[PDB]
């Protein structure tokens, strides 16, 4: 249990709810936090154990899939500081590809909106008559690129991906994205949870291999829905975040989402209920017990 301090590692970067540290020239520490985002705001109130639960989830899916991934040691690797144990992974440093590899099995969000405006999504001209939460058969590769800080990603088509990473690599990204999405979506649905869409971040290792990195198939990287009352044609509830969304936009919060100003803190009971939803998604899909996952509660 002798472990380095987080302060022993250089802070490299990161986004809203995760952190990245340099361990050495070829390894990083990939840290999930308990912070949660809703309506594109990072909320004041952390969700207890969220970082650990989502790390456990990513680790499960990395083990399920047979494709190369960025894991470089066990979840209890001694290079991991105690203060992030269970919510941090020792990973291989990759050259990240500048494209968001999104797979959509169902039509919602910007995919639906692009379809309603144009009849197409990311260069895919779709059948007429689709709508909110329609199943996409087959699932779509719907790549995007990151835009300015704070604003939504830009949907692009396959030709744009070719110009970003090369023709052969673009085809490789497309094929792998669809393959692993299809497998994971079937696995989750078998247990009563729909993986509506998901985003992969790929990088390339020293050998030129395509490597799956960042987070995979978590509620932060994906839209999860409860299959039990999946109803094409209406907006589906977020499996994990609906209690948060309902409280924020309900009569008790005092917050108007349309104001586009930072939301107030959550009730502790809502945070704990949300924690339980994350655990439920993890346990149902993985078939493992979160009580066995490492790290402090
Ligand atoms: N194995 C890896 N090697 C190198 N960089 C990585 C690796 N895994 C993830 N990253 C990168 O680290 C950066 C920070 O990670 P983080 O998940 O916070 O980014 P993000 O997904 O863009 O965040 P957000 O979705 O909140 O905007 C990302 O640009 C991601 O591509
Ligand atoms: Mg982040």
């Amino acid at each position: 249990s002798m472990r380095p301090s987080l302060s022993d590692y250089q802070h490299v970067a990161s986004g809203k709810v995760r952190e990245l540290y340099r361990v050495d020239d070829e390894h990083l520490l990939f840290v999930a936090t308990d912070r949660i985002s809703a309506f594109d705001f990072v909320l004041d109130t952390p969700i207890p154990d969220k970082g650990r639960i989502l790390t456990a989830m990513s680790v499960f899916f990395f083990g399920l899939l047979t494709v190369p991934n960025h894991l470089a040691g066990p979840p209890d690797d001694p290079r991991i500081p105690e203060e992030v144990l269970g919510r941090a992974l020792l990973v291989r440093r990759l050259d990240m590809l500048p494209v968001e590899c999104v797979a959509r099995g169902y039509l919602t969000g910007s995919g639906l909106l692009d379809y309603q405006r144009t009849g197409a999504v990311c260069g895919h001209v779709l059948p007429q008559g689709l709508g909110e939460a329609s199943r996409l058969d087959p699932p779509l590769f719907t790549p995007a690129t990151k835009a300015d800080i704070g604003e939504h990603d830009m949907n692009v088509d396959f030709a744009a991906v070719v110009g970003l990473v090369g023709a052969v690599r673009a085809n490789q990204l497309r094929d792998e994205t669809i393959k692993i999405y299809t497998r994971a979506a079937a696995h989750a649905l078998h247990k009563g949870i729909i993986l509506a869409d998901t985003k992969f971040e790929f990088g390339v290792d020293i050998e030129g291999n395509l490597v799956l990195a960042d987070e995979v198939f978590t509620p932060d990287s994906s839209r999860y829905w409860d299959a039990a009352h999946y109803q094409p044609g209406v907006v589906q509830d977020s499996f994990d975040k609906q209690f948060v969304r309902n409280w924020l936009t309900g009569p008790e919060s005092g917050w108007d989402r349309a104001s586009d100003t930072p939301p107030p803190p959550l009730p502790d009971e809502v945070a704990v209920a949300t924690r339980e939803r994350y655990i439920e998604a993890y346990e149902r899909i993985s078939g493992l017990s979160f009580s066995d996952w490492i790290g402090p509660s």
